């Protein structure tokens, strides 16, 4: 989708929240910690490359989920080291000694893989993944590690890092939790030599198991401002959201009883009322089960009436307003809030698939 | 999100089909009618500017959602008429002239607006809304209207053509088709002058209401190859789905009985057995709620296990594989296939919706 700017609809990114989000991480964590802002999937649907530019001072490295979106960073000027965190394609390392990026390996048959296909790994740089119990990728025993660790150092690769990622940081239990972290320094304490830089610790393991952080902390949800539990555990210490959503009215009428609204019908009116509609649907990622979700007008709730469009969603008003009038979807309005994790909430899905929908549609603007 | 072509995620769009599926719907329509092709929301995520120049020539006009979408349209040199079917800002209004966009035009409160500025509006071309029942934009009282074309007429906008739109073409009951469709006709027989092209008729309506077309069809998910009311009724005749979405395999492993997978530790295995990871996650638009829907390797059902990660799901296969396997999300993988409505109905939405959330981040080739 292409953004467009000629549409009310916008999201406004303060970035200086951003800022202070890691500032008061940095707080909070012990002195000679790194901190890896992530900044995958368009830094969480806030902009990869603004969101990069305004906090670099600030931090040590950057995250990334794929080498397109490290090269989209390079490419804009940014300087500071970036990780890969997920598996690349073979087709691929001759381009991180080029534009200098940091590689994840997590398996010795992808490592195979390449040194059947003959590439040349000498420059390269890379952290080894351990699975810990996350189950998703990287090395799940000893042997794999070191197997792997001796390989790639033959062939010329630097192993600078190495890391694990937790499944259950977030939750009141710390069972699970516990279980990953003494998985993870067995398999280093068995390794003969462990490369220098160690981490382990997203957003919720930086907050609520603070003790336990290794070299770096991996920054993400946190950083935008998003409590990382949702609605679950309360934060530590405060963090402001960065991502507010608006729009505005570009219809309103008077219905009478009787008057239904959207496809299928689905919502009739009882009485007289006021629907206004808004220039902002699913293809913009505010999805079909917002239907009934309020959104703020002159620091009042007015429901999704009938159901979402793929370019429009109806509301009732309290009373005649005239185009133009802001509507908040995201953000405050008067004495009322609404935030991702509400939405996220009514949705039955997480605050980071609440901003990841968020559609190139939406022009973003900065301050 | 920026496209990630040295990923193996990709969106197949055969253009093919699409012509196909203009062919067969012109086909089963009058001779003399228009056709007009829908391409909001970035073609429904097909890819407006790629589509529109595949069929250009089968077509008599673009449907786009906003000026910006008809902007981007015209810039990669596409030259047939391009109507917006929702409300224009006023202040593109200037714009739009000079691009010559036709215009729908669906308030009074609106054109008030647009002659407070005096922007000069001679040879504005625009079509005239009518709400009939669907209650999202358009004049709902033929007098209304009439006000409406005079006070264009006016200021020298030529007022080509008058729409409506449906709210339940797509169901087995007629009932609230018919109301709309009569109060539509009732409305154009109580004007002097009806502007002369009339049009109504989504893919719905031109599937499973024939006899009701007017000038021109607006064709949307039909034109993709899909289904307008999902699993509800049955297509009159063929038609070929036109994105198929695929992956590979980028990790493999065995698990004993008793290893979990994904955050919060929601799967855990209870036999030895396969686990395989694919570079696709909600940022994609393959969203949470796709936990224990199933993807098709090598022609079988391979569930997604635990929760979806923002880039990457695990699915169980039945054998070990090697990595680089092909995944199949929607299309044809040996004997099997997997539809957009297939997982529309899966999370209990609209196969509009699963097709519009798919990412940019997703490179989409075409065929």
């Amino acid at each position: 989708m292409k953004a467009s700017p000629h549409r009310p609809t916008k999201a406004l990114i303060h970035l200086g929240a951003i800022r202070q989000n890691i500032q008061q991480m940095g707080a909070h964590i012990p002195q000679g910690t790194l901190k890896l802002a992530v900044v995958k999937a368009n830094a969480y649907g806030h902009g990869a490359v603004a969101v990069a530019k305004a906090i670099q001072d600030d931090v040590d490295g950057f995250c990334v989920s794929n080498i397109d979106e490290a090269i989209e960073l390079r490419q804009a000027g940014l300087s500071k080291p970036i990780l890969i965190l997920g598996v690349s394609e073979i087709e691929a390392v001759a381009l991180a000694k080029e534009y200098d990026f940091t590689l994840t390996v997590a398996g010795l048959e992808w490592i195979q893989a390449l040194l059947d296909k003959e590439v040349d790994l000498t420059g390269l740089t890379v952290h080894l993944k351990i699975d810990s119990g996350m189950g998703r990728i990287g090395f799940r025993e000893a042997s794999e590690v070191e197997q792997a660790q001796d390989l790639l150092q033959q062939h010329g690769v630097c192993v600078e890092g190495i890391f694990t990622h937790f499944a259950t940081a977030d939750e009141e239990s710390d069972d699970y939790f516990n279980a990953q972290l003494e998985r993870f320094k067995t398999i280093l304490a068995s390794m003969k030599e462990v490369p220098e830089l160690v981490h382990a610790s997203n957003s919720a393991t930086t907050l609520w198991h603070v003790e336990t952080i290794f070299n770096a902390v991996r920054m993400g949800d946190a950083m935008y401002g998003l409590n990382p539990s949702g609605a679950v555990l309360d934060l530590p210490y405060d963090l402001i959201p960065a991502l507010t959503l608006e729009s505005a009215l570009v219809h309103v009428k008077t219905v009478p009883a009787g008057a239904c609204m959207g496809y299928g019908a689905t919502y009739q009116a009882d009485s007289e009322q006021v629907i206004a509609t808004v220039p902002i649907g699913y293809a913009d990622g505010w999805t079909r089960d917002m239907q009934n979700f309020s959104v703020l007008v002159d620091g009042q709730a007015c429901p999704i009436v009938g159901r979402v469009s793929m370019d429009q969603i109806t509301i009732r008003l309290p009373k005649l307003y005239p185009l133009g009038t802001k509507v908040t979807l995201i953000g405050s309005n008067g004495d009322k809030e609404i935030t991702a994790t509400q939405v996220a909430t009514y949705r039955v899905t997480i605050n980071y698939e609440v901003v990841c929908l968020l559609s190139d549609r939406i022009p973003r603007e900065y301050y």
